[PDB]
């Protein structure tokens, strides 16, 4: 049974970002303006066209689809096709109320690479963590069974070595070509890859092996069909591991941000302090203050 | 008006990309019309980008939505918009030939984690038996080919290399900038052949490579993603230079290795690349895949 936007009104302020290639758009709207003091609140609405489901496509092209002809020559031709309802799903995400840090992160990527030494991390990044980081209340809600409980795909309930595996916010669950799940560990205070030590190895292995095994049993998808990894920098500073279909070229799966869990585990087995000592490469917005901070602790 | 045929029986998904919301289908058409004898068609379908004004308008009309879930300030929904947002770009090849089929066909991939042993016992023996030609490299290195496009060359036979646009780039804009660097010293097959003796070749590549791109394109190093493939397609060490902003195919973690961390990895673990297990993806029909899977069963 269908619902409405969790707010009234939406008046466009700004296209934070759009991409014709990815068929996606992120908008900052003013909402609820006809109440209280008349200023309203900020929201972000994100609209993404969805992947095709080949069977519905094959069934459509078997009949007489609604078409207009755009180019014609001999054996080539391009139409505009207007499918029935069922092929038109647009994946819609709402952030509301949206904070100033949301508005910043969803804006116009003009990105710069940076190489962060262990020392740059203790000295510069760590003490500046608040400014990179978003509320993890949603993570607590899942771990506490207050949101998304009926979506949980698997749980290892151990307080220390356990975790919850659930469909990622980006996956609309309608097909397996873009399978995307997330594992969040039960244990609090592991912010990111920089916190990881051999003490976490049991936790890591369980995410890797019981996560893959749970995906094999739920979706029949084999581990050699999965790309399993973490982000550095993450947006939410509670360790989280991303399980994607390998043939899905997921945004954020690039060598400049993604780290395979299998390698992370073996890195720890070979090199207990590897994540505190070594240098990690990632991208930051041009104008992000932390970039400036870091550029200045290494140039001179 | 109409599709150029009647009936569609799916024969094969030649290629798909959920990320780009595109599929390439081969179907059999006309099987319940004319003589009864079906033909070949390719039909490519692609979702369209949004238009701001149509989206704004839809949103201020407060539409109805099917809730997927909510959590705190977050929520997601299925939206079934009115016709004007729903257009699909439908390209048809009819009748299509076996050439059209081969043009669009892509193999599905499979992950493998190749130990240092796996590489010694299985991949290396396989690759000396079977490899794609590295002539085209040779042609460049010794000026018979593409000398009209060199961006930079350091000639030192032991640590030098030539830097040319990759064929993937039409050179009309810097958005999708892509270059390869091929080294002068011969027989470096891939990453698996790298040791601390390579440190000058590597350093060389990264550093003079960036300087060349700076002077030629006005593009700073922090704007560049620089890396090698494992497994490469061509077994003569080759370094890839792409614009940071360009989400280049093949820059995924399951394939790409940052040049600079390959360097530091040599510095702290001299045997790294002969001992450590490396991860990569193979085509479903690659004989190497069956070999590795059989060795690890
Ligand atoms: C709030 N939240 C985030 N995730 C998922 O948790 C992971 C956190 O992962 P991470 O810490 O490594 O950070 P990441 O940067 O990947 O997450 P973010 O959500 O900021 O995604 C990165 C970028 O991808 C882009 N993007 C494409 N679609 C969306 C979308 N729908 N929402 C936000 N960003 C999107 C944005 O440009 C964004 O900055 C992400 O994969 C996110 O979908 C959630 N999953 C559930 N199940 N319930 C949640 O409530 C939830
Ligand atoms: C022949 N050639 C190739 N390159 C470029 O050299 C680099 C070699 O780099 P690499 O050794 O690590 O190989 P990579 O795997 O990147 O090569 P490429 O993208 O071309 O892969 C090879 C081929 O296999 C095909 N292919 C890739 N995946 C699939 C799949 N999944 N299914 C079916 N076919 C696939 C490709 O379309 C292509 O024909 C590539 O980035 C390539 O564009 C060249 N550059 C110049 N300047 N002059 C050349 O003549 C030249
Ligand atoms: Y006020
Ligand atoms: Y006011
Ligand atoms: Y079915």
């Amino acid at each position: 049974a269908p619902v409405r936007l969790p707010f009234s009104g939406f008046r466009l302020q700004k296209v934070l970002r759009e991409s014709a290639r990815d068929k996606i758009i992120f908008l900052h709207g003013k909402v609820n303006e006809a109440s209280g003091d008349g200023d309203g609140e900020d929201a972000v609405v994100i609209l993404e066209k969805t992947p095709f489901q080949v069977e519905q496509v094959a069934q459509l092209l078997t009949g007489s689809p609604e078409l207009q002809l755009q180019f014609s020559n001999d054996i080539y031709s391009t139409y505009h096709l207007f499918p029935p309802r069922q092929l038109n799903d647009v994946k819609t995400t709402v952030v509301y109320p949206a904070t100033e840090k949301h508005l910043q992160k969803y804006l116009r990527q003009d990105l710069r690479l940076i190489r962060e030494t262990g020392d740059d991390y203790r000295n510069i990044t760590l003490p500046h963590l608040e400014s990179q980081s978003l509320s993890i209340q949603w993570v607590y809600n899942i771990l506490d069974k207050k949101a998304e409980a009926d979506r949980i795909v698997f749980e290892n309930p151990d307080p220390s070595d356990g975790f919850v595996l659930i469909p990622d916010l980006k996956w609309n669950q309608q097909q397996l070509d873009d399978l995307y799940l997330i594992a969040i560990c039960h244990r609090r205070g592991i912010r990111s890859l920089r916190d990881l030590t051999p003490e976490h190895l049991p936790l890591l292995r369980n995410i890797l092996h019981q996560g893959q095994e749970a995906i094999l049993q739920r979706y029949r998808m084999k581990g050699d069909h999965l790309r399993v990894y973490l982000h550095y920098l993450p947006s939410y500073y509670h360790l989280n591991v991303h399980f994607t279909a390998l043939g899905f070229e997921a945004p954020g799966s690039g060598v400049e941000r993604a780290h395979l869990l299998a390698e992370v585990i073996e890195n720890l087995e070979c090199d207990p302090r590897h994540y505190q000592q070594r240098t990690l490469t990632f991208a930051l917005r041009a104008d992000d203050p932390l970039l400036k901070l870091l550029q200045e602790a290494q140039q001179s």
